[PDB]
C-alpha cells in the first residue's frame, strides 16, 4: 500500500451527531483509543440529559470515569466536550472544535446526499454513517473488507449490526466451501425505532407500531440482500428477515445455505475457528443472549447450533452467530473509525 | 344519539372507541390523529394488552368502516383547523396528551368546530374534574370544557372518599406501582420533556416518577384538599397498576371495619375483592377502582394508628370505562 | 356424554378443562394433581395469559364447583393409585409431563382405573401420534394410549403437508421462535433435566434449545420421514410462538402460488392471514396453526430455489384446541 | 486464611463465591448442591444479571478449577452427611433456603463436619441476626449458628437506624418494590409452599407478597421492636429492588435534615446519592443499602408529620456484599 497512516500519537478530533445508543457507546470506546478524541457532540437536548445518559446505562452499565455537567457541555475525566442542539447538519459548525470526521449516528441522515450536509465551510471533512448508507457509499465491516478504503472518501458506511455479524460467517463459508444461495433469519433485540406500547409508527410500519417489549415482531432487514457491498462474490445470493423479540439488547443470526463443496458439522466448525480474530469469535459453550451483552467481537460463532442435513444427495447447512447489536456493532464501528482517521487525506 | 369525535386515536382514544360501541346514545363519527387510515384501522383491530377487536374493521377512502359504518379519519396537527361540524360532532374526546388545558382544549370550539370537550387527563384547576360515581353530580350540562381526571385519581378517589365518609382522614401518603406508559422511552434516550427517569428503558427498570393525583385530590373531594401527597414507581408491565395509601384517621378502626366500609361503598365504578389477585387479573376490567381487602393493614403503636388501603386499576381500561361513563352522562345533560 | 379425567392441572390441563366447557359430548368429572383444591380452583379462575375464567368457581370439600357442578380433586402422585372409574372416567388426559410413554401412561389403565389415555406430548414411536385434521384418520378406536403430539408439530404439520401435496418437498430446516415454558428456570439455577440453557432465566434471554418436531414428522406425515430437521429459539414472551420452515421443492413455484396453496388448505385446524400481526394477536386462538402470507419468500439463484413459509401458533391454546378435538374424536369412536 | 464451605450454589451461593475471590483472609474449598460439577461450573461462568465470571473456570473430576485452584463439589442432600472437615472447612454459608433455622443449620456441625454456620436468610428469633456496619458488634466469636438477615433487612436497617438515632421513630409502614426471585413460578402453576400469588408468572405480573423484615427489625435494632410493619410488591425485573418507609418521628424535621442525617450515616454498607437513578443502575453494587435523597418527603398537615425515606438495594449483590463482610469478620474472631 501507499497509505502513509498517521501514528496514534497524532490525535484526530471527532464529532458525534446523535448521542443515542450507538453514539454514546462509541464515545465510551473512544476513551480507550489513543489517536481519536471526541470534541463536539450534537443532539436535540440539553447537556444535563446527555451527561446523565452517558453516566447511567440500563444494558451496558455505569460509565467508567467521572462525568460532570458544565456551561454548554460536560467534562469527562476532567476534559470538556462541547454540546450543541442543532437539528440541521448544515448549521453545525464542526470546524470550531477542530472536528475532521463526524460519526453520523442519528438515524435521520443515512445517505450520501444527507450525510454530505456535514461537509461545508466551517463544517467537517469526512463522515462515517453508523448504518447502511446506500449502494453508492463504501460499506466497511472491519476485518472483512476495510482494505477497500484509501482515505480519500468523503462519506463511508459502517454497515449494520446484522451485516457485521453475518459478514465474517458468510465469508468463511465462501472461502472454504463456496456459497450457492442462502436465507437468513436474525432473532433480534427490540430497538428505539419500535413503540414502547401500541401506537402510530411515524415510518408507517404496522409491526414496529406494536409494543416492542411484549411481542415477537417480524420485520425486514437488508443485511443479506446488501451483502454484495461487503463480499462482492456473494452479490445476489442471500436474502433474509428479522424476528424482533423482548430483550433490550443482544441478538443472533441464523443462516441456512447451500454449498458447492461437501461438508460435515466438524469441518464447518473447524473452518469458523480457523477464521477467528478480534472481530469474529468462536465458542463451543452453550450460552444465551445475556452472555454476549457488552462483547467486543462483531460476530461470535456458536458451534453448538451448527447443522448439516443431507437428504437424497442434497445438503443444507445451518450456521449461527451471536452479536450484541449495540456493543458488537459499536466495537466494529470504532475499529473502522480509528483506521479511517489514520489514513484520511 | 349524540355524535362524538376523538382527537388522538391512542391507547385511551382507541379503547374509548371500543367501549362506545356498546353505549347507545353515543357514536363516534370522526377521528383525528397524525397518520393514515390504514395505521389507525390496524391499531383498532389488534391490541397487545386488550385483545382483538370485537367486530369487523375495513379501510376505506379517508377513513374506515366498523361493522359496516364509516368513520372519517383526518390528520390535522392543530385543533383550531379541525372541521368537527362536518361530521355532526358535538363533543370531542381530547386524548392526544398535548392540549390538556382550558385554553388549549377550547381550540376545538369554533365555527365549523365542536361544542364541548372532555379532556382525557388533568386539565387544570379552572376545569371541572370528574370521577364517575364520586363527583359527577357537579356537572350541570352548561360546561364547555371538562376533565375526566387521571387513571390514578379514578383509582384513589372512591377509596379515599370511603375513608373520609366513614372514618375521617387527617393526612396520608400514596405510592402507585404503575405500568409503564407511552411517555417513557423504549430504550435509554433523550426524553423530550426533560425527565431523566422517563428517559430510561421503561420495560427494563423500576422507575420512580412524580404524580399529581394525591396533591390535586381536592378538585374531586374538596374535604381532602391539602391532606394527601404521593409518588409513583413505574414497573415493567405494559398495563395494570395498583395504588397504596397510608393514612391517619380521626376514628379508631380495625382491618374488618375498613374492609366492610369499602364493600358497602362498592358499585359499578368501585369494586371489592378478597381474592389474592395479581396485575394481569385486572387487565380489561370495567371498574375504575378495585379495592383489595387482602392488602389492608391497621397498625396501632403506643395509641397511634396508621391505616394502609390498596386498590387495583387497569390504567387503560379502568380509566376508559370511567371516561365513557362520564361522556355518556355529560352528553345526556 | 363421555366422562374425562385430567392428570396434571397445569397450563395444558387447565386450558383443556376450559375448552371442554364448550364441547357438548364431553365432561371433566375428576382432576388429579399434587396440591389442594383451593390452589387449583384459583389457577382455573385467574390466568395471566389467557384471561379470567368465563364462569363461577367455588372451592368445596375434596374439589370445586364450576357453574354449580362439582369436580373431584385428588393429589395422587402415582397414576396406578388413581381410582378413575369411581367418577365414571373412561379417558384420561395425561398432562403432567412425567408419564409421556406407553408404559408410563398405561398405569392409568387398571381395575377401577381408566380405559384409554391421551398424552398431551410426544409419547414415543410405538404410540400413535395425531395432529387433528392432518392424520386423525389413523385412529380406529381400539387404541389404549395415543399422543396429541407437541405444539410445534401441530403448527408445522398442516404447513408441511400443504407444501408436500401441492409441490413435493425434498428437504427442509425449521426454526421455531417460541414462548418460554414451565421447564425453564425463572432465574439462573441448576436445571433438574441437566440442560445448561433451560437452566438460565427464561424471561430475560434468547435461549437456544432442541425440538423433535421436524425429526419426528414422519409419525404424522409418512412421506416426509427423514426429510426435515430443526431447532428452537426460546424468547421472553409468556405464550405465543412461530415456526419458520426453509425447504427445497420438486416443482417450481412463485410466492403467489405458495400462498394460494395454503389458503386452499385452510380449515378449522389451519388458518390463513395476510394481516401483519405480531405474537400477542395469536394468544387464545382456536387454530392449531395460522399461516402468515406476509412472511413468505421464494428465492431463486442460478436456477435453484429455496422457499420460506411461516406459521403462528399459541403453544398453549392452539395446541389445546387440537388436543380437545382429538380427545373428542377418540372418545366417540 | 480461613477455609469456607458453601451449601447451596444458587444466586447467593455463587455470588458469595465471586466476592470471596477478592477477600484475602477467606477461601472456598468445598461446594455442596444437588447437581454435577459441569452444571455448577457453567452457572459460575455465565450469569444473566451479574455478568461473566472474572477468571478461568475448568471442570474436573469431582469439582472444578478456578484460576488453577481446585474446589471440591459434592451432591449430598442432608447437611448431617457432609464431611466438611475433609476439605479444611470451618465455617459454612448455608444458602439452600431449606435449612434456615438453628436446629436445621446445626446439622452441619458434627464429627468430620464444620465448626460454625452462617445462614444466608432470617434464621428465627433464637439466632443472632447481623446487618454488617449496623449491629455486627453483637458477635463475640463463640456462636455456632448466626444469620446474615434478609436482603430487605440489610436495606432497611441502616436507614431506620439513622432515623432512630437522629430523630426517634414512633411507628412506620414499609413497602418494598422487589425483583422477582426463584421462589416464584416462571408461569402460572401450583406453588409448593401453598402461596396463591407466588404461584403466578413472576416476570409478567405485579405480585403482592408478605415480608418479615419490618416486623423482625427488633433482632437488629432493639429500640425499634414492635414499631414497624410492611409488605412487598414483586415486579418484573430479574434483580434490583427498592424499600420505601413511611414513618412518624418524635422530633420535627425538614427534608434537608433527613437527607443530611443519611449522608452523615454513610459508609461502605450504607451509600448516599442525589442522582435520579433507576433499578438497573444498582445491579451489582457493593452497598447493602443506597439511600436516594430525590425520593424523600416530609408532609406536615395540621401540625402532624409523616416522613417518607427510600433506599435502593440489589437484593442479590447488595445482600451478598454484606454477607461476605459479616463472614470475613466472623471468621476473624471465631
Ligand atoms: N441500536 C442498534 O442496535 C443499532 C445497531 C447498528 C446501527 N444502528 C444505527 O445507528 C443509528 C442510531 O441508532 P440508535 O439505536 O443509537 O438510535 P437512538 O434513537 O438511540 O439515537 C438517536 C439519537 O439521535 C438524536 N437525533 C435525532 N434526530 C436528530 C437530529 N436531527 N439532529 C441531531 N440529533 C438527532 C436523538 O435525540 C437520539 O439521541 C441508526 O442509523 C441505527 O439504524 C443501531
Ligand atoms: N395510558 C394511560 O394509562 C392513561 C390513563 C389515563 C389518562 N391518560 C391520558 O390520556 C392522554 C393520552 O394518553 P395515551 O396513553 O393514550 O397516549 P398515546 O401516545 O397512546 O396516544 C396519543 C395519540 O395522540 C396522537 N397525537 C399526538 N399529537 C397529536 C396532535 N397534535 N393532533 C392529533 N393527534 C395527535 C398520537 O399520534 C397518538 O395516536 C394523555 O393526556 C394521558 O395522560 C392515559
Ligand atoms: N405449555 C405448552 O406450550 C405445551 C404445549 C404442548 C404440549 N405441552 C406438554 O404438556 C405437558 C404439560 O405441560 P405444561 O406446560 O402444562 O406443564 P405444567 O408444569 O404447567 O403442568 C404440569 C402439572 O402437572 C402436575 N404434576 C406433576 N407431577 C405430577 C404427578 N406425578 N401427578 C400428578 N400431577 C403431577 C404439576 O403440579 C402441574 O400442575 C408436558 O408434557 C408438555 O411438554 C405443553
Ligand atoms: N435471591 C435473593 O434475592 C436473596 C436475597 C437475600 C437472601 N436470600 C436467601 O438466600 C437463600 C437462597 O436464595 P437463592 O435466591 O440463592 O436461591 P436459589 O434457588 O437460587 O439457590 C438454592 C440452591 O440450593 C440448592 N439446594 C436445594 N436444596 C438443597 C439441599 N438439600 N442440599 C444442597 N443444596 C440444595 C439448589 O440446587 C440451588 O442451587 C434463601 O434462604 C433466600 O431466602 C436470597
Ligand atoms: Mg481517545
Ligand atoms: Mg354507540
Ligand atoms: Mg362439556
Ligand atoms: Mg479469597
Amino acid at each position: 500500500s501507499g497509505l502513509v497512516p498517521r501514528g496514534s500519537h497524532m490525535v484526530v478530533k471527532v464529532g458525534i451527531n446523535g448521542f443515542g445508543r450507538i453514539g454514546r457507546l462509541a464515545f465510551r470506546r473512544i476513551q480507550n483509543v489513543e489517536g481519536v478524541e471526541v470534541t463536539r457532540i450534537n443532539d436535540l437536548t440539553d447537556p444535563n440529559m446527555l451527561a446523565h445518559l452517558l453516566k447511567y446505562d440500563t444494558t451496558q452499565g455505569r460509565f467508567d470515569g467521572t462525568v460532570e455537567v458544565k456551561e454548554g457541555g460536560f467534562e469527562v475525566n476532567g476534559q470538556f466536550v462541547k454540546v450543541s442542539a442543532e437539528r440541521e447538519p448544515a448549521n453545525i459548525d464542526w470546524a470550531t472544535d477542530g472536528v475532521e470526521i463526524v460519526l453520523e449516528a442519528t438515524g435521520f441522515f443515512a445517505s450520501k446526499e444527507k450525510a454530505e450536509q456535514h461537509i461545508h465551510e466551517n463544517g467537517a471533512k469526512k463522515v462515517v454513517i453508523t448504518a447502511p448508507g446506500g449502494n453508492d457509499v463504501k460499506t466497511v465491516v472491519f476485518n472483512t473488507n476495510h482494505d477497500i478504503l484509501d482515505g480519500t472518501e468523503t462519506v463511508i458506511s459502517g454497515a449494520s449490526c446484522t451485516t457485521n455479524c453475518l459478514a465474517p460467517m458468510a465469508k468463511a463459508l465462501q472461502d472454504n466451501f463456496g456459497v450457492k444461495q442462502g436465507l437468513m433469519t436474525t432473532i433480534h433485540a427490540y430497538t428505539g425505532d419500535q413503540m414502547i406500547l401500541d401506537g402510530p409508527h411515524r415510518g408507517g410500519d404496522l409491526r414496529r407500531a406494536r409494543a416492542g417489549a411484549a411481542n415477537i415482531v417480524p420485520n425486514s432487514t437488508g443485511a443479506a440482500k446488501a451483502i454484495g457491498l461487503v463480499i462482492p462474490e456473494l452479490n445476489g445470493k442471500l436474502d433474509g428477515a428479522a424476528q424482533r423479540v423482548p430483550v433490550p439488547t443482544g441478538s443472533v443470526t441464523e443462516l441456512v445455505a447451500t454449498l458447492e463443496k461437501d461438508v460435515t458439522v466438524e469441518e464447518v466448525n473447524a473452518a469458523m475457528k480457523a477464521a477467528a480474530n478480534d472481530s469474529y469469535g468462536y465458542t463451543e459453550d452453550p450460552i444465551v443472549s445475556s452472555d454476549i451483552v457488552g462483547i467486543s467481537y462483531g460476530s461470535l460463532f456458536d458451534a453448538t447450533q451448527t447443522k448439516v442435513q443431507t437428504v437424497d444427495g442434497n445438503t443444507l447447512v445451518k450456521v449461527v452467530s451471536w452479536y450484541d447489536n449495540e456493543m458488537s456493532y459499536t466495537s466494529q464501528l470504532v475499529r473502522t473509525l480509528e483506521y479511517f482517521a489514520k489514513i484520511a487525506k
